[PDB]
């Protein structure tokens, strides 16, 4: 413990394996220290080609142990020290090594790779090209996980979702397809870590476009999201409210799935939530619902989650009342006549004309964007006075009219348009 860089290098430079043991030992316990270890002396030292060539010594499993340890502590640092890593030739030795009979060292070898894969799209890709993903599936190869030691279940589970993830470009379709089936069984698994890890791999896998979506959605994992949608553990709820958020910016056909799931029966206690980025997460994820199909705003109706969107819209932190106006927008853009009248019976207005008094200009289009499709609504039935009376009593005039002498171009039109339209003669 505690012994000099210069001292680990010439331990190391010996020809003594048992004294190279010794001093990458020492190695990796600087390395392990929790205040500002020492991670670019190491490597200004020359030791990282060291470290790797320990790696293949399968004579000697304790220095495979040590400098796989070693470089795993500088692997988990910066991308420039990732870099230097992967420059030292470590991933097809730490491939290698999963293959060993000591658990222990196999469990680095998967928590390097982890490190490595989850620098980034490219180092993740040359993971995937030296072959990394058949022999980590291949330690999950068992009739049941539940016999799989709890931390190296954990560790396999976290290295899996940093193969999944990052975009520009997102993982390899064949990569992806490979490593589905074994992510679908670990999101089945009974351990907070390993479900949480595996919402994680999930939502990055649903993160882009249609297409992606869809690979995931056909392997049935949407009912068993939402079911860790209303899980105790914020760890897990945080992840599967991503993932099913980024499933309904896909088709009607895929958020059709979630609404089937039952998942709208959740969100009045997500849309309440008091940890401000779930409820945030949520608002966005109704949003997208309310720009579907007619009958999907009827089903958001039906679930009784109209009050709840009126409610975060009146009171929330500001980027989730900006969410909430574009549910509305959307949900008035999208909506039958009856569902736009049953919105203002709910209370929409009053919280809608106070959000007009914010400096922030594209909330106020939204906003004036939902004022106009109420008005249309209402010009099929004729109650276009009623609403301008309604909107009035509010303060609605006093922000519609001061939004005139805003200096922006789309909001100015579309301001005038509406106190031409609807409030004149
Ligand atoms: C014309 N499409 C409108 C739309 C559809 C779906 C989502 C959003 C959105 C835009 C910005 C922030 N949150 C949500 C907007």
């Amino acid at each position: 413990v505690n012994w000099s860089v210069e001292d680990i290098v010439k331990g190391i430079n010996s020809n003594n394996l048992e004294s190279q043991l010794q001093a990458t030992q020492a190695a990796r316990k600087l390395l392990s220290r929790e205040k500002q270890p020492p991670i670019d002396n190491i490597i200004r030292a020359g030791l990282i080609p060291k470290f790797v060539s320990f790696l293949g010594k399968t004579d000697c499993s304790p220095i495979q142990f040590e400098s796989a340890w070693a470089l795993t502590n500088i692997a988990s640092g910066t991308s420039e020290q990732t870099k230097a890593v992967v420059d030292g030739g470590a991933i097809p030795a730490f491939i290698s090594l999963l293959a060993s009979p000591h658990a222990h060292i196999s469990e680095q070898a998967v928590w390097a790779l982890g490190n490595i894969a989850g620098d980034g799209s490219a180092f993740r890709d040359l993971v995937i090209k030296h072959g990394a993903i058949d022999p980590l599936l291949a330690l999950l190869a068992v009739p049941d996980l539940s016999t799989l030691a709890c931390g190296y279940l954990r560790n396999l589970t976290w290295t899996l979702s940093n193969l999944c993830r990052n975009k520009n470009p997102a993982p390899p379709l064949d990569a992806v397809e490979q490593i589905l089936p074994t992510l679908v069984r670990l999101l089945h698994h009974n351990d907070p870590e390993v479900l949480a890890d595996s919402c994680w791999a999930i939502s990055y896998l649903t993160d882009g476009p249609n297409e992606r979506i869809e690979m995931v959605v056909k392997k049935g994992v949407v009912p068993q999201l939402v079911k860790l949608l209303g899980a105790t553990e914020l760890p897990i709820v945080t992840p599967a409210l991503r993932a099913i958020g980024n499933i309904v910016t896909g088709t009607d056909e895929q958020t059709q799935k979630v609404i089937d799931a039952g998942a709208l029966a959740v969100f009045p206690s997500l849309l309440t939530n008091p940890k401000t980025n779930i409820q945030k997460e949520a608002t966005w994820t109704m949003s997208n619902i309310t720009a579907g199909r007619q009958d999907q705003i009827q089903q958001v109706v039906n679930h009784g989650l109209v009050p709840f969107l009126v409610g975060v819209l009146s009171k929330a932190d500001f980027k989730t009342q900006k969410e909430a106006a574009w549910a509305i927008t959307n949900y008035t853009s999208g909506g039958t006549v009856e569902q736009i009248v049953y919105l203002v019976h709910c209370g929409i207005i009053e919280p809608l004309m106070n959000l007009l008094s914010a400096k922030d200009t594209k909330i106020i289009q939204v906003i004036l964007d939902a004022i106009s499709n109420i008005f249309q609504a209402a010009e099929k039935l004729g109650e276009t006075e009623k609403l301008s009376i309604m909107i009035e009593e509010c303060g609605g005039l006093d922000k519609i009219e001061a939004l005139q002498r805003h200096e922006n171009e789309s909001v100015y039109k579309a301001s005038l348009n509406l106190i031409e339209k609807y409030f004149s003669v």
